[PDB]
Parts: C-alpha cells; sequence; structure tokens
C-alpha cells in the first residue's frame, strides 16, 4: 500500500499487462493515478511497446491529455504516475447521461481535436481513440489516455479492417468521426454482432443518422468518415468547420502550442525545502524534464 511518495489507494483499472490504481502522493496530498506494469510478465514485443510508451509520454505536455509526474523504477515492476481523471470514462457518462447536446459534444470534441492534432504534430498517432480512452476531470474536461499501441474494431479505420497500408494521423482521424457520432447519439455508428458483421459495415462506410443532429453536424462527419484515407480532410482543415465553431465566434479552434512553463514559482520552491527539499536539489532537477520525485512534488504543488 506504498510506493515511493505515494500511498496506493483502490485498483481503478485492469488490463490484459498492466492495472490501474488511485494513489495520493503523501506530501502534497494529492490524488495521481498509478499504472503499475510487471515487466516479467511481458513479452519482447509489448516490452518494446511499454518501452515506446514510456517515451511517448515523456514528450507530452497538453491540457487534455493524461500528463506523466514520474517513473518509479524497479527490476520487475514499472510504475507511471500520472494525472487522476476524477469523472472516468466518457462511455460512463452517455449511458449515465444518455447523448449529449450538440453545445456538449462541440465543447469536448475541440479538446479531442487539439489534443489528436498536437499528437499528430509531435510526430505521435494514438491509434486506440475509443470513448474508453476518453476522460474527464471533475470541471468535465476531456483527458486522453493510454497511449500503450501508439507510435479497437468500431472505431478502427476501412484499411486497417483489410490490413492495408500503414502511413497514420489519417487513422486516428476516422476514430474521431467515429467519437462524435457517439457523443451525439449516444450509438456506434458501426455495429453489428460478430466481426464480420462490423467488418462488412465499416467497409462500405453507410451509417443512419438521427432526425435531432444539425445539418452541420451530418456535414462535419462527411469529412471524417471518408472511406478512402487520401480524401480524408486534415484536423487543420475540420478546425476551421463550421460546427467546430458555433458559439465560438471570437476564438476559432487553432492548433495548441504548449506555453513558456515556470521552472521558478518561489512560492512552491520554499514550500518544498520545508518538507526536505534542498535548494541545489530542487534547482538542478527541475530546469531539466527529469520526472522524479522533486518535478512531480513541484507540478503537484499548482494542482489542488
Ligand atoms: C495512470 C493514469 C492512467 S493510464 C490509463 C490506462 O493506461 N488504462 C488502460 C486501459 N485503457 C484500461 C485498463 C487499464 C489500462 F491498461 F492501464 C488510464 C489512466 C487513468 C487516469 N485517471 N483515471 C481514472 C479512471 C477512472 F475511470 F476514473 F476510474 C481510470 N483510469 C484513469
Amino acid at each position: 500500500p506504498h510506493v515511493g511518495n505515494y500511498r496506493l489507494l483502490r485498483t481503478i483499472g485492469k488490463g490484459n499487462f498492466a492495472k490501474v490504481k488511485l494513489a495520493r502522493h503523501i506530501l502534497t496530498g494529492r490524488e495521481v493515478a498509478i499504472k503499475i506494469i510487471d515487466k516479467t510478465q511481458l513479452n519482447p514485443s509489448s516490452l518494446q511497446k511499454l518501452f515506446r510508451e514510456v517515451r511517448i509520454m515523456k514528450g507530452l505536455n497538453h491540457p487534455n491529455i493524461v500528463k506523466l509526474f514520474e517513473v518509479i523504477e524497479t527490476e520487475k515492476t514499472l510504475y507511471l504516475v500520472m494525472e487522476y481523471a476524477s469523472a472516468g470514462e466518457v462511455f460512463d457518462y452517455l449511458v449515465s447521461h444518455g447523448r449529449m447536446k450538440e453545445k456538449e459534444a462541440r465543447a469536448k470534441f475541440r479538446q479531442i481535436v487539439s489534443a489528436v492534432h498536437y499528437c499528430h504534430q509531435k510526430n505521435i498517432v494514438h491509434r486506440d481513440l475509443k470513448a474508453e480512452n476518453l476522460l474527464l476531470d471533475a470541471e468535465a474536461n476531456i483527458k486522453i489516455a493510454d497511449f500503450g499501441f501508439s507510435n479497437s474494431p468500431p472505431y478502427a479505420a476501412p484499411e486497417l479492417f483489410q490490413g492495408k497500408k500503414y502511413d497514420g494521423p489519417e487513422v486516428d482521424i476516422w476514430s474521431l468521426g467515429v467519437i462524435l457520432y457517439t457523443l451525439v447519439s449516444g450509438s456506434l455508428p458501426f455495429d453489428g454482432h460478430n466481426l464480420k458483421e462490423l467488418r462488412e459495415r465499416v467497409l462500405r462506410g453507410k451509417y443512419r443518422v438521427p432526425f435531432y443532429m444539425s445539418t452541420d453536424c451530418e456535414s462535419i462527419l462527411r469529412r471524417f468518415l471518408v472511406l478512402n484515407p487520401a480524401k480524408r480532410c486534415t484536423l487543420e482543415q475540420i478546425m476551421k468547420d463550421k460546427w467546430i465553431n458555433i458559439g465560438y465566434e471570437g476564438e476559432e479552434l487553432k492548433p495548441y502550442t504548449e506555453p513558456e512553463e515556470d521552472f521558478g514559482d518561489t512560492k512552491r520552491i520554499e514550500v518544498m525545502v520545508g518538507m526536505g527539499y534542498t535548494r541545489e536539489e530542487i534547482k538542478e532537477s527541475l530546469t531539466s524534464q527529469k520526472y522524479n520525485e522533486v518535478t512531480a512534488t513541484y507540478l503537484l504543488l499548482g494542482r489542488k
């Protein structure tokens, strides 16, 4: 019930290799989520994917992507201390509260587009965008989680169902069209019992659209759910769309740029010394994006 500066609370996730636990940072009192991985139970390729995952995580800084704080290493187990998305899956939110009204789907979807574009810019392709990997904080903001399979069938592009060419950003774009479709309707655009039916409908690319849907919504989905990855619209282009910006007259959705982070908050620096941190230790490990006990404590003292 303790690893590093963390008290392990309850398991909040379980995969076929990893488990996520809610934890409390004993110094700052902040809640975090730790993705626990037993490296001994992993085959050589998933071990390679876990190392890719940790690298990708290190190179991302967006307010709508679950952020890494600390990496606790042991011979047999890897500990990935990240943000805790308090309100859970969007999937659950939809079953619990019904389809989202377009103002709500727009608020959430703009964030997803900002976050997914940022990844493509920093040469990352999520490859697992599902409503499961989409979560919320207490202020109901999207936080894209996982990155295990980066560089599900109902969200998978037609080319991947065939076993065709790679490319990348385009496969995440088809998924975003599947996400928006669920956000506004509650259901998935393409389904069907056994895998053969789902494969057929994704490939035919035919989806019903509900009477309540706005004409601008039905249009914006056609830009994403393009059966041809080449003719599929780009995120820089879709960000300019009528729908994405309804009720955002001044602020049209433009690509995210990571701002200048202040690694010199005099108030958080002194408050750390009163715990056991030294001037030389803080300065040396803050200036450098190390992700250690020090870095984590400083980022957590401005979170609450
Ligand atoms: C450490 C931060 C991570 S890594 C990550 C993750 O990789 N999950 C995968 C997989 N998609 C599901 C099975 C376990 C798995 F294999 F690990 C998810 C989270 C996370 C952050 N806040 N939070 C809140 C909840 C919830 F809903 F509130 F319970 C659930 N998960 C989280």
